[PDB]
């Protein structure tokens, strides 16, 4: 249908984040919302293109686990409007304010992210940049997946990139499996409360080594209370070999299963 | 775009409610969802019409306060898929399990409903049957407006009907103001914790009296801690005269205002 918002309706408020490509403010439009605009008064032939891509992807999503797209606005300056999530990203909770979730909560956050990814993939959508920083814990309950990045469109989230992606296969190294790998790195964070390769201070080395298979997440750092089914589900997602990685439908069941026999 | 869900994908589970026109089951489709289907194997020339109306209205909505429409399914038996709300309706909380919310919570529930209605009206959509029974408290936190009715397409929620509607003005008595009136009756419930005219046991009398202006909600039953701005905002929404009733954009501001100066 038509998701364009007539100009003069949105009420841009406080600034939330500024990046190499686009800014994000907390706005007002039938309640709290979030606005993301280029800010660059000159719509680059490529910028206007990306805009159409993001919007074209968001309007194809309707799932409680995917950031809600409210509408776009081509009017005075390009902008995308999405629901306003109250809370912090999973990244922020884990490595910044170091929140200690319960094993049941962690497993739950994993199930929801999986549910979300399973949905995106079903709609034939590849995230390409799934990471704890793009997993939002709305109301400290209920995951919201999206792309909260502003640096990209140079930058790069190397820690969540599968080996075939870190290297460079024919044009598009991305695939449902590449996302599963990133998801594997997210499970690593939920289970260890830490980012991968924390003891290596050289990006180029991590890039090189991970790409050749020399380096891999240290699974012996998972919390003691971490179920075996989980630690295994993790190792399967991080498999260095693209094809050996499971798809989300199976990942979901695996989680939901170990979830049932957990409370006790 | 396209929202049709390929048959064989939805997994209808437990039955939640059965009505004169349609049934509602708790299903599975990329996580918990709700399915509403006619069940009548014979798509009435009017039933198929209503189906197109509901779906055409839901696909026009994208707001955290409006039930999320996941998709429809014309395949083997018409059906509508929406997110699954965990919790109980505002009606259930107030008059069935008699939950005692705090004044801050009540005011919050009012703000969210208002936010939702403000959105629907902006999209030029008239609810026509807004009532506590159609206000869902997702996780006892976060309002979700929708049409959880199954009786209609006889029955009638008289308590929330504006006078011009209870009577019988020309063809369509409904309007943005008629919804504001219902919203006024919802505020009455949040503020009194009771349904209107509880001391009158005759539907026909209530109908007649309310329609002539003889009867009106007893505002002197609002909780003692109920802000004046609220009790006033209520009385303005319940005005017997359609035109004297405010529209949601103004109702929202009014609430959000008295909301800021409340905590302390
Ligand atoms: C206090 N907390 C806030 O800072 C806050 C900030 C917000 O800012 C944002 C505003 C808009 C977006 N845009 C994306 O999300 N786009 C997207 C692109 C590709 C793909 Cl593939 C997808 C996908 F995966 F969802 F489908 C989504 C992201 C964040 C929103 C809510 N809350
Ligand atoms: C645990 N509690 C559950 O029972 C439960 C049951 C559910 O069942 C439902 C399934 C489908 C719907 N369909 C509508 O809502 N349609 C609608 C029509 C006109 C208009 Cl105007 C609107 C409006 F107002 F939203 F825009 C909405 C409603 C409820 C969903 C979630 N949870
Ligand atoms: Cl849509």
């Amino acid at each position: 249908d038509d998701w364009e918002i007539p100009d003069g309706q949105i009420t841009v408020g406080q600034r939330i984040g500024s990046g190499s490509f686009g800014t994000v403010y907390k706005g007002k439009w039938h309640g709290d919302v979030a606005v993301k605009m280029l800010n660059v008064t000159a719509p680059t032939p490529q910028q206007l293109q990306a805009f159409k891509n993001e919007v074209g992807v968001l309007r194809k999503t309707r799932h409680v686990n995917i950031l809600l797209f409210m509408g776009y606005s081509t009017a005075p300056q390009l902008a995308i409007v999405t629901q306003w999530c109250e809370g912090s990203s999973l990244y922020h909770h884990l490595h910044i304010i170091e929140t200690k979730f319960e094993m049941i909560k962690l497993i739950d956050i994993a199930r929801q992210t999986a549910q979300g990814m399973d949905y995106l993939h079903a709609k034939s959508i590849i995230h390409r940049d799934l990471k704890s920083n793009n997993i939002f814990l709305h109301e400290d309950l209920t995951v919201k997946i999206g792309d909260f990045g502003l640096a990209t469109v140079l930058s790069g989230s190397i820690l969540w990139m599968a080996p075939e992606v870190i290297r460079m296969q024919d044009k598009n190294p991305y695939s449902f499996q590449s996302d599963v790998y990133a998801f594997g790195i997210v499970l690593y964070e939920l289970m260890t409360g830490q980012l991968p390769y924390s003891n290596i201070n050289n990006r180029d080395q991590i890039i090189f080594m991970v790409g050749r298979g020399y380096l891999s997440p240290d699974l012996s750092k998972v919390r003691s209370n971490c179920p075996k089914a989980m630690k295994r589900l993790m190792a399967e997602c991080l498999k260095k070999k693209r094809d050996e990685r499971p798809l989300f439908p199976q990942i979901l069941a695996s989680i939901e299963l170990l979830a049932r026999s957990l409370p006790k």
